[PDB]
């Protein structure tokens, strides 16, 4: 009965997150070892590895990934670079997941706002037409975690003040909540979020977040079985929206590379069977 | 004193309006062969080249210009599919661009509405607050020619009618005039076309087009030569207009690989010094 290498390149915040001894020790006892990949040495004189999987940026890191890849063809890696560069742009994003085609529900991609600079964000005529709240996100991303922040933003003088280029969408037909959802190979977890028309410093109003394993379950596993098909990616949670005004159409927000599975109780049961399906093939 | 032979993949119809006799014989003239690409061979069992210039699309035809770009690493493409890929995708396209720095001009990008469906299309209110006419544009092209197109839009009936995903853009600063940009290594032509807020048909007013080799030329290059260092591409035009209400702030709203540089007489001259300056770096 063989033994497999599963290396993990994370960073340190992630590593003491998701890299917990109930997982390498549930992992061990499969037969799956989980090793740390060395920052300081190239990834080229380190393993066998049977199954790689990371959360890393970087050229330097890229060119080890595509050395790696051309080294070693049937060693899968979650997720590779190319597909993760999919996100690096939130348009051409939301572009691979609109070529999705179709159920008792719908799903669609709201429409966005891109402004490019400082000028526009003054003085182009069509902001003022906006529906506050609005979801602000820049445009371009990959790496730095402040450019993966979508905020929530109240006011036009709060909007005056953020770093072009960044994408402008309406929150108005939410009904104020967010489903986000956690995906690992074939799904995991819904938080419910709550946000409100009103900041809080202009009103004393409240928010919420609440947890499930709210959007038919058939439904969010057929849309996250395409997103996972159309991006290639094994690791990601995806933001949607009930449309309130119908109230049985759903749209795609958003979507991150490997969000913190930890928060969630199980999430090493459900990793442990991922790595076993990845480096059984 | 050797010969340079100069490859070419280009269609049918691209191949009778830009290798013209008149090129053919200046380049040979110079010790430069233009040689036609067999679409019926592979491209690895052709040649050898010392430049190579096309405009083809297709999995096909990239995995061609991988092959040969390993096998060849001092042979220079023009141009290359990586930077090609740049245009795919308007609103990437134009982050690029908005990536260069800084003059008694400035230079800009106009703000983008990005609808992904046809729902969208009709009921997202802030496509009601738009001031007509509108360029509309496909999200994504690379390849079929309509793709490529730019539309001026009158009506809200008449943007109803088009095919989502679609990239809208207010034209109304422009003062009804787009400068095209022909770009060769360093510059070539500028035509004028002057539109109009009334269709044609609505009223019968009248739109016009000239052609120079209008903004200060210092300027026209100090943009023409970033666009080239940022897209890596060296045959492209691109469309700019006068923000017409300060009167000295321009703004880039397009970018065309390998555009007719036949239609400016003289381009033979031109295209044969770039053959020059690209077989001898
Ligand atoms: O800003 P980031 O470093 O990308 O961190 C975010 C962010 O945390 P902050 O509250 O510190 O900004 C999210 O919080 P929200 O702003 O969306 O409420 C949080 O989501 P949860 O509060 O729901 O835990 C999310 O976690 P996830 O990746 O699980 O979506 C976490 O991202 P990281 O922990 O992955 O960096
Ligand atoms: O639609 P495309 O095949 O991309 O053809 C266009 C288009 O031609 P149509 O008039 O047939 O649509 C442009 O015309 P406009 O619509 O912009 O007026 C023309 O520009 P000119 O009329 O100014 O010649 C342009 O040429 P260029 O590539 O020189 O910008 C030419 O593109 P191709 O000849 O490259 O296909
Ligand atoms: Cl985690
Ligand atoms: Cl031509």
């Amino acid at each position: 009965p063989p033994r497999y290498v599963i290396g993990y390149a994370l960073a340190p915040k992630k590593q003491q997150s998701f890299i917990q001894p109930s997982l390498v020790a549930q992992a061990a006892s499969r037969g799956m070892d989980l090793v740390p990949v060395d920052a300081s040495q190239p990834l080229a004189e380190q393993g066998p590895f049977h199954l790689l999987i990371h959360k890393l940026y970087g050229d330097d890191w890229r060119a080890q990934l595509v050395a790696f890849a051309a080294r070693h063809p049937a060693v899968p890696i979650v997720d590779p670079p190319h597909a993760i560069d999919r996100l690096h742009n939130r348009i051409s994003m939301l572009q691979v997941v609109s070529e999705l085609d179709h159920q008792d529900s719908t799903f669609g991609i709201p429409s966005q706002v891109v402004v490019y600079d400082a000028a526009a964000l003054a003085d182009f005529g069509l902001l003022a037409a906006l529906r506050f709240p609005l979801i602000a996100k820049p445009l371009v991303a990959d790496g730095t975690a402040k450019s993966h922040k979508m905020s929530l933003v109240y006011h036009r003088e709060g909007l005056g003040k953020l770093r072009p280029p960044l994408v402008l969408q309406e929150f108005v037909n939410a009904g104020g909540v967010i489903f986000k959802v956690y995906v690992v190979g074939g799904h995991v977890t819904c938080v419910k979020r709550r946000s409100l028309p009103d900041v809080s410093p202009e009103d004393d109003a409240s928010a919420q977040g609440s947890v499930s394993f709210v959007p038919p379950a058939a439904f969010i596993n057929q849309i996250a079985g395409g997103l996972r098909r159309a991006l290639g990616l094994q690791l990601f949670n995806f933001d949607m929206i009930r449309d309130v005004r119908a109230g049985d159409r759903y749209l795609v927000i958003d979507i991150n590379y490997f969000p913190g599975y930890a928060k969630m109780p199980g999430y090493e049961t459900v990793l442990t069977d991922f790595f076993w399906e990845m480096v059984h093939k």
